[PDB]
């Protein structure tokens, strides 16, 4: 077989690619990724997140919801990832539907981020428009003094996602200009609906095929 | 004044940190970026291009128009960038309408391109299922030896891009968290229609203002 692959299980592979990356004293933040939103009317929009946790249910992030992410994303949940690792030469991307994570799950996801981190979610109204810097050091400083010894609470508006994956590409760079490209999608006659003739089948209900680069 | 900012023409402040991540030695490609486009439909999708040339007009890059992203931008000409300098602890975003590039000036950035470069952008139908890495590689031997001695002419779906920047925000990092966001807006009533008490004014139709992180 072998088109250079570990498993036939697009989640299994990108753990594979991802420990590498770990692994790498050059890359600063493994996890860190390029998430793409839009609106439904077609406007796209995009920053970079980090990746927090991820299994066969998805790709686990948070962010504040009343953020400009976050209002695209819960009035049209469909999203696009890009990892980029410069020192591999590699690119991963996935995409899928998201959905919103529990609160309890967030609330435990919180209180496990350092306290500075939490006391920072509650000061920021993130994306909506403030005055200065001096706005946000004081409001800080004041929120600091408030929860001296005290248990912060998840804002209501602050949470996470999981994006399920219908796609994921492996992109792996190549000197000679050749980039190999290896994407998974899953199909929709799982069971045995036999393929193109270069369409091949993976793991569960996954697809994969070589693309053009 | 001073919020931190050498221009409050966006496009001459995107040049001054440009130049400073070419300045680093940790960044390998200052012009690497991700590219976020969508369908009408509101489908996102994403990945890493790289920039070549900005100036007033806006930014430009190069890609096979029949590429999945090149049908995208075709029947939907809006796009995001996010450029991301993890050894300055910067990120910049741009948004704004996208114009394909005339012909002429894909030629002559075609041909400034080395050989091989070229040889590859005629093999590779971007973004078409092929069957392996060897049907890449047999085809780009024999155009090789097609092209020996000649000049390679561009294909018809190959070309360039140009953004012009609507949206340009300015994000750079800090340790207790309070990340700072500065974003540049182009303004409709341009000429003097004072606006929100915290909004600025930039130079030409350039409005900013600061966004909590
Ligand atoms: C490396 C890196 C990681 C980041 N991680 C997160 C994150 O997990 N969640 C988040 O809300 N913002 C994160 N940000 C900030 C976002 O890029 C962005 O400024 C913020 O979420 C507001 O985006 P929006 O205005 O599109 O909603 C990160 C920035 C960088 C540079
Ligand atoms: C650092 C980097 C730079 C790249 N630059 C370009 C580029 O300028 N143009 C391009 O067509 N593809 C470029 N690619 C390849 C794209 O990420 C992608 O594989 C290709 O354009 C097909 O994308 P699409 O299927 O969304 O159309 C680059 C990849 C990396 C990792
Ligand atoms: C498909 C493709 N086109 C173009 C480029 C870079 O542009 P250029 O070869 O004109 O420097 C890359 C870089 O990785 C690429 O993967
Ligand atoms: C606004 C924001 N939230 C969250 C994070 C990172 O997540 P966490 O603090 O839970 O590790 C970042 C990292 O830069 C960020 O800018």
């Amino acid at each position: 077989e072998e088109t250079h692959l570990t498993s036939l299980d697009p989640v299994k592979q990108f753990a594979a690619w991802f420990e590498e990356a770990v692994q790498c004293p050059d890359i600063g933040e493994a996890n860190a990724m390029c998430l793409a939103t839009c609106t439904r009317d077609g406007k796209p929009s995009a920053r970079m997140l980090l990746l927090k946790g991820f299994g066969k249910d998805g790709f686990r992030f948070f962010t504040n919801f009343e953020s400009r992410k976050g209002k695209e994303l819960d009035s049209n949940p469909f999203a696009s990832l890009v990892f980029y690792w410069e020192p591999l030469n590699r690119q991963v991307r996935v995409e899928g539907p998201v959905k919103k994570l529990p609160e309890e799950e967030a609330e435990c996801y919180f209180h496990s981020r350092p306290k500075s981190s939490q006391i920072g979610a509650v000061v920021s109204h993130q994306s909506s428009v403030i005055p200065d810097r001096e706005y946000l050091r004081k409001k800080n400083e004041e929120l600091e003094q408030l929860y001296q010894d005290q248990e912060v609470p998840k804002p209501k508006s602050w949470g996470g996602y999981v994006l399920y994956p219908q796609v994921m590409e492996f992109w792996q760079g190549q000197t000679n200009r050749l980039h190999d490209r290896i994407v998974f999608r899953r199909g929709l006659p799982t069971g045995d609906s036999p393929l193109g003739p270069m369409t091949h089948r993976g793991e569960e209900d996954w697809l994969y095929e070589r693309l053009a680069p």
